[PDB]
């Protein structure tokens, strides 16, 4: 997989967030995770956890995995960097998300994010408390 360059345009949630990438305005959903709805217990610790990291990031990039770009609403999908530390795997690691949505094909990281997980869960973090 590569890197690609983007900018943030605006965060919208734990796990979607509007880049610049190539030029055009795109909300992205986050590849092999799960946040709560910002309506739901964590969804606003998740909103603003994944706030803060492209917020505060002077370089967001993209990566796409191997198979679709983008889902059924438009949305792209994707692992999504803040100068270098990647999101998706950022927020599994502090409980902030379940690893989910794997779909063949597109699951790259997903022994990563599981083994993030691992360890949230053997810490009772947030979600696994
Ligand atoms: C993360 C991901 C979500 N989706 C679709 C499945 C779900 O469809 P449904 O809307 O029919 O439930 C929806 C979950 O996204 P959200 O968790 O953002 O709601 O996005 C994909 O198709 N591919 C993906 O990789
Ligand atoms: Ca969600």
């Amino acid at each position: 997989l590569h890197k690609e360059p983007a900018t943030l345009i605006k965060a919208i949630d734990g796990d979607t967030v509007k880049l610049m990438y190539k030029g055009q305005p795109m909300t992205f959903r986050l590849l092999l995770v799960d946040t709560p709805e910002f309506n739901e217990k964590y969804g606003p610790e998740a909103s603003a956890f994944t706030k803060k990291m492209v917020e505060n990031g002077k370089k967001i990039e993209v990566e796409f995995d191997k198979g679709q770009r983008t889902d059924k609403y438009g949305r792209g999908l994707a692992y999504i960097y803040a100068d270098g530390k990647m999101v998706n795997e950022a927020l599994v690691r502090q409980g902030l998300a379940k690893v989910a949505y794997v779909y063949k094909g597109n699951n790259t990281h997903e022994q990563l994010l599981r083994k993030a997980e691992a360890q949230a869960k053997k810490e009772k973090l947030n979600i696994w408390s």
